[PDB]
């Protein structure tokens, strides 16, 4: 039922992926970015450098304006706008159409990217951090109240787009078992991490501190962000795995990129993480292992030549761990609120060579994990 929905993300982690939608009467067509660590519909309203095409008011039928100016802050860039409700339909995705909330985006900066393709976003989470206020119904809590859309969905990101399954599960797009971690609160997708592991040996920190302020999944964001303590330990200790070889320490600021000739990458002399996550049952957790062809993301040659550069996509964060596109894409990753959970299970599109691969491995016993969460 679902085949209709698989495939239908384009993108890549670097600028995000994005799924096809229209708004408005006639429909209007749009690539709307598919963002889980925000609450808030909105779309480009209004020209600019960086957008190809933009939501038009002038030109639905169906546009009513709710007379409510409203402003959104993310981590990096920000826009302001003008909220109303509009129809809106995902053409590759269940055939519905539902009224929801949108913000014409009049103004903004550092939000557009240049030539990304996408000209809005789309905020996945729940409504306690929505803005004005959570009043402000986001999305998908239209979609599940106004259809029969069952209240859950997940997301398949590949590297060198993706699917969005909205509704459900599909089997096919997973090998091996899924494993659930608990939802701590419902306004990120906030999770606990228990423990954190390189090349098999344990970062030995408080687990309070790996969870500093919050945990979240973010498809919006591009890097695996880990809170100031944790990414010195971790680059530390990734520095050490990989002195056999020299790089910038801009590279481990993820500012310079370093590159290699065609395919004599030294893939071996990068560890692998592992993140262990709180399980649904007492005193037990699973991991996911990532491997470096994940958290070093590929980008085009500075001397534009033939060989393989990559970024440093580990970066430090002061708003507590983020696990971005980079430790999404070797994962399918179920969002299953009806259940208050995040699944978690090895995906089909997964990186690998031909001696490490990402895994998701449970049971784990873990004990007092509660006493990792932040307060
Ligand atoms: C208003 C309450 C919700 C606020 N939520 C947030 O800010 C969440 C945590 C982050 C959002 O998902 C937000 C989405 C962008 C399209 C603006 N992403 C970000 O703020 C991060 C910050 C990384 S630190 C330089 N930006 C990114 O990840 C960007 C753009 C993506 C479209 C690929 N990528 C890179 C490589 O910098």
């Amino acid at each position: 039922s679902f085949v209709e929905m698989v495939d239908n993300l384009r993108g890549k982690s670097g600028q995000g992926y994005y799924v096809e939608m229209t708004v408005g009467s006639p429909p209007q067509t749009l690539n709307i970015l598919v963002d889980t660590g925000s609450s808030n519909f909105a779309v480009g309203a209004a020209p600019h450098p960086f957008l190809h095409r933009y939501y038009q008011r002038q030109l639905s039928s169906t546009y009513r304006d709710l007379r409510k100016g409203v402003y959104v802050p993310y981590t990096q860039g920000k826009w302001e706008g003008e909220l109303g409700t509009d129809l809106v339909s995902i053409p590759h995705g269940p055939n519905v159409t539902v009224r929801a909330n949108i913000a014409a985006i009049t103004e903004s900066d550092k939000f557009f990217i240049n030539g990304s393709n996408w000209e809005g976003i789309l905020g996945l989470a729940y409504a306690e951090i929505a803005r004005p206020d959570d009043s402000l119904e986001p999305f998908f809590d239209s979609l599940v109240k106004q259809t029969h859309v069952p209240n859950l969905f997940s997301l398949q990101l590949c590297g060198a787009g993706g699917s969005m399954i909205i509704g459900g599960i599909d089997h096919s797009l997973y090998t091996g078992s899924l494993w659930y971690t608990p939802i701590r609160r419902e306004w990120y997708y906030e999770v606990i991490i228990v423990r954190v592991e390189i090349n098999g040996q344990d970062l030995k920190m408080d687990c309070k501190e790996y969870n500093y302020d919050k945990s979240i999944v973010d498809s919006g964001t591009t890097n695996l962000r880990l809170p100031k303590k944790v990414f010195e330990a971790a680059v530390k200790s990734i520095k050490a795995a990989s002195s056999t070889e020299k790089f910038p320490d801009g590279f481990w600021l993820g500012e310079q990129l370093v590159c290699w000739q065609a395919g004599t990458t030294p893939w071996n002399i990068f560890p692998v993480i592992s993140l262990y996550l709180m399980g649904e049952v007492t005193n037990q957790s699973f991991r996911i292992t990532i491997l470096p062809q994940q958290y070093l993301r590929p980008v085009e040659d500075v001397a534009t030549s033939q060989d393989d550069c990559y970024k440093f996509a580990i970066s430090q964060s002061s708003t507590g761990t983020v696990m971005g596109a980079v430790i999404m894409e070797g994962f399918y990753v179920v969002f299953d609120r009806a259940r208050k959970r995040i699944g978690f299970a090895v995906s089909a599109c997964h990186v690998h060579d031909e001696f490490r691969t990402a895994a998701v491995e449970g049971p784990f016993v873990t004990l007092d994990m509660e006493d990792c969460g932040y307060n």
